[PDB]
């Protein structure tokens, strides 16, 4: 008949899904797919714990259409062939999806639309991971942000969008259909191990859209009135842990505003109003970045101002592997690399303090370090990742003056009682949360623990240097 397939990518979800939700509304007979593609899933800048939580995701994926009334079609291959070919052997009404902001999703959506366009089938794009487009979010003079200030007091004035409906009795193709797209289809979904990828280090949020839904409302419920200040301290839980569940989708961003904007109309307290301001604002920054990798596609290619092009990296290929390693004898930056390769997943604070020092202290092009965040973060994401080392340098959007961050001021304004140190680096639990802070640890009672592998002083006297030799060259 007249089926309608909807392509998922990082909306992995059933419920309040802009476009799917636009697909249901003209036919019942709405096929789900996911396509397995080969750039994607072999790059060597992905990560095995993403994978694992990207194949959870499926999994109840998978079932949620079921359930539904139809089904979730998997295939693998090169999406611009394959999907046309799926939709061409079906006679598809149409082909429905979740606009990307990223260069490659972007370039990829275009070919299939292409494609779709050519064998005469209708392609719908429509944006779901904002709250905003980022054409909806332009100055007087129409054009994008590249200062948070006038973004945010644009973007927090826009009337806010509502969860859209979860699609009901679905109708599942037919025998027939099903024997004219038989060589397009993997019989199964393939497990981690399968793929040729391993995992056991758990993650913030066990994977699908219900243990996010879950962890969402728990969040809501209580631990957000503390967000501020509880978010600055690693050491505490106080941030949502939702990351990758708001990455592939497994929670809608309309879901999340909602939820956190009843939680203060539900307060009574002006501590916990704030506190959820805040984290709502954190939703706010996320769509600075996504508009900025969007509307400036340059910025995934590295440093983006013009200075910043040109700076003299140093590059000491030993320096960096020590930091992938955990082994520079900065235990506030051990013990937060020790996290991130463990668990997939690392505290805000503590990204900023590693990717300071890697760019700071080390002086390695931070761009090796952007790789190695993507190489294992649970969340990796471009538009936060690159926004999140841009930021370390001031060499993107939003720039501040210069200025470089001493790893023993932060540790001891973050972890003043060194319990995330300890807690990462149980070897050196022994020793004193002032000399853990400080980074001075007497050689006896350091044991297998690394010296510091540079002098904080002269690296920051080195990168200053290498600053305005280059500020003046120009
Ligand atoms: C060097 C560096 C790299 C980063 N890499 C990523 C990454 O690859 N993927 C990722 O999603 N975020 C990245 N961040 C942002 C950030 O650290 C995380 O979103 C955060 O640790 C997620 O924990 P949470 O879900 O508990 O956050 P919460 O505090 O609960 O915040 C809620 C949501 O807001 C968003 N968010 C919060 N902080 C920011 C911000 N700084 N920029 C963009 N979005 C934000 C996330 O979607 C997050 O889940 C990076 C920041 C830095 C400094």
């Amino acid at each position: 008949a007249a089926p309608i397939l909807f392509w998922h990518r990082r909306d992995l979800r059933l419920s309040d899904n802009i476009g799917l939700a636009a697909a249901r509304a003209q036919s019942a007979q709405l096929i789900g797919l996911f396509c397995l593609d080969p750039q994607i899933l072999q790059s060597a800048d992905m990560a095995p714990a993403r994978v694992a939580y990207l194949q959870g995701c499926l999994q109840e994926l998978q079932q949620r259409y079921q359930q539904a009334g139809s089904r979730l079609l998997l295939l693998q291959g090169d999406p611009q062939h394959l999907i046309p070919q799926l939709a061409q052997q079906l006679q598809a009404e149409a082909v429905y999806w979740n606009q990307d902001i990223e260069p490659y999703g972007r370039d990829r959506d275009g070919q299939v639309a292409a494609a779709l366009k050519t064998a005469g089938i209708r392609a719908v794009q429509l944006w779901d991971q904002l709250l905003h487009s980022p054409d909806q979010i332009l100055s007087g003079s129409g054009n994008p942000y590249s200062v948070y200030g006038p973004f945010w007091k644009n973007w927090q004035a826009q009337p806010k969008p509502t969860p859209v409906a979860t699609p009901t009795e679905l109708v599942d193709l037919s025998p027939e259909q099903l024997t004219a797209i038989a060589p397009l289809l993997l019989s199964e979904l393939p497990t981690l191990k399968q793929l040729g990828f391993d995992w056991d280090g758990g993650f913030p949020v066990e994977p699908g859209e219900t243990a996010a839904i879950a962890r969402l409302q728990e969040f809501c419920d209580r631990a957000i009135a503390d967000y501020d200040p509880q978010r600055n301290f690693p050491a505490e839980a106080g941030t949502s842990g939702l990351s990758p569940a708001l990455k592939f989708g497994a929670i809608g961003i309309r879901q999340a505003w909602q939820a956190a904007s009843a939680a203060h109309a539900l307060s009574r307290s002006d501590e916990a109003r704030n506190s959820i301001r805040v984290w709502q604002q954190e939703l706010a920054w996320r769509e600075f970045y996504q508009h900025a990798l969007y509307h400036f596609p340059s910025l995934a290619d590295g440093p983006y101002r013009s200075l910043w092009q040109q700076f003299p990296w140093e590059n000491r290929e030993a320096l960096f592997t020590a930091w992938t390693q955990a082994q520079t004898g900065y235990p506030i930056v051990d013990a937060a690399m020790r996290q991130l390769t463990e668990t997939g997943w690392m505290h805000n604070r503590c990204r900023m303090i590693v990717a300071s020092f890697l760019t700071k202290d080390l002086i390695i092009d931070w761009r090796r370090g952007e790789q190695f965040f993507m190489q294992h973060l649970v969340d990796g994401d471009l538009a936060a990742n690159n926004g999140g080392w841009q930021w370390s340098a001031s060499s993107g959007m939003d720039p501040k003056p210069l200025r470089i961050f001493n790893p023993a001021s932060q540790a001891k304004k973050f972890d003043a009682t060194a319990t995330y140190i300890k807690r990462w680096l149980p070897e050196l639990r022994h020793v004193h949360p002032k000399d853990l802070i400080s980074g001075e640890i007497t050689p006896i009672e350091r044991r297998g623990y690394p010296a510091p592998i540079v002098n904080h002083n002269l690296r920051q006297k080195q990168f200053k240097a290498l600053y305005n030799q280059l500020k003046a060259a120009i």
